[PDB]
């Protein structure tokens, strides 16, 4: 897998963000994770967490996996990095997302994310509290 550049257009919620990629606006859904909706418990905290992380980054990157790059709603499916740090992983470490939506062929960073989730659960952070 390889990282590619992108620029923030707008934060949307915990696990979706609008980015400019190859010069085009696109909504990105984070691979392998699930944040609560904004109207659900820990949803506002998830949206805040992602928003802060993407807005403060000097460098946003996109990393596609080996399978489909777009979901059925036209959202790109990627791992997103903020100054070298994976937002998908950071959310899970904080107990602000669960590992979810693990489909075959787009699951390269599954076991990395599971390990973060196990550490979040041990700490009884946020979603695990
Ligand atoms: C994360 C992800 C979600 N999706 C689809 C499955 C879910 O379908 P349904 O909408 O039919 O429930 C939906 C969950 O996304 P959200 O958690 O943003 O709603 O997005 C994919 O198809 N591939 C993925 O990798
Ligand atoms: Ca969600």
């Amino acid at each position: 897998l390889h990282k590619e550049p992108a620029t923030l257009i707008k934060a949307i919620d915990g696990d979706t963000v609008k980015l400019m990629y190859k010069g085009q606006p696109m909504t990105f859904r984070l691979l392998l994770v699930d944040t609560p909706e904004f109207n659900e418990k820990y949803g506002p905290e998830a949206s805040a967490f992602t928003k802060k992380m993407v807005e403060n980054a000097k460098k946003i990157e996109v990393e596609f996996d080996k399978g489909q790059r777009t979901d059925k709603y036209g959202r790109g499916l990627a791992y997103i990095y903020a100054d070298g740090k994976m937002v998908n992983e950071a959310l899970v470490q904080q107990g602000l997302a669960k590992v979810a939506y693990v489909y075959k062929g787009n699951n390269t960073h599954e076991q990395l994310l599971r390990k973060a989730e196990a550490q979040a659960k041990k700490e009884k952070l946020n979603i695990w509290s």
